[PDB]
């Protein structure tokens, strides 16, 4: 119809070897790979401290600011050159701290009604990131344990690396989104085969463009 087409890995060996491409052109400097590096050392604290001050970083310690800015300005030079489907998995939580301990029933499966309350929540409706976003070429394994998945419709020419390849700490196919972004959920649905919870949204972009 008229909607656009995004593309989606299937085979590992390949998306690897595109990922790779990609960051073969990055052209990083070595201060931005530390950045990258030193990111995936302590993501969890440091999308903490994006969200807990809802973006503003002039309060982080001076070291802190100085690789958040690097980041930032990373993406400059990594940009998608494909329609890409990217994905994630995230806890309840992610949902808000309602669902914390309301989203799942004790077998696995998630309660319908909470699912409900999620959608009304979420459905049709922009959601702003303040931490960066770590998503996947592919649902690797580091997933399937969540109850929630994200899979992001990235268009062409969007900011995002492809870090697996800087860090050994990076995660399987890890696709990096830049902070402080807005996507939109265009439809909730539980998986067929014994509840969970896909989403899908169109990353709409970031506010941070240095330069």
């Amino acid at each position: 119809a008229y909607s656009n087409t995004y593309q989606e890995f299937t085979n590992i060996d390949q998306a690897k070897a595109w990922g790779n491409a990609q960051y073969k052109k990055y052209g990083l400097s070595k201060s931005e790979k530390e950045a990258i590096v030193s990111y995936t050392k302590s993501a969890s604290e440091i999308n903490g401290k994006l969200r807990q001050n809802k973006g503003v970083i002039n309060g982080f310690p001076s070291n802190l600011i100085k690789q958040v800015e690097l980041l930032d300005k990373s993406f400059n030079k990594m940009k998608t050159p494909e329609n890409i489907m990217l994905f994630r998995g995230d806890d309840p939580a992610y949902l808000g701290t309602e669902f914390q301990n309301t989203l799942l029933n004790s077998n696995g499966t998630i309660n319908k009604t909470a699912f409900e309350k999620a959608k009304a929540k979420f459905l049709n409706k922009d959601r702003l990131e303040y931490g960066y976003i770590s998503t996947s070429l592919m649902n690797v394994s580091q997933f399937a344990g969540r109850p929630i998945i994200t899979k992001f419709k990235v268009a062409k020419g969007s900011k995002a690396g492809y870090i697996d390849p800087i860090s050994a700490f990076a995660g399987q196919l890890e696709m990096l989104l830049p902070r402080h972004s807005t996507y939109h959920i265009d439809d909730m649905r539980l998986s067929s085969d014994g509840k969970q919870i896909i989403i899908t949204a169109t990353m709409m972009g970031t506010a941070i463009n240095p330069k």
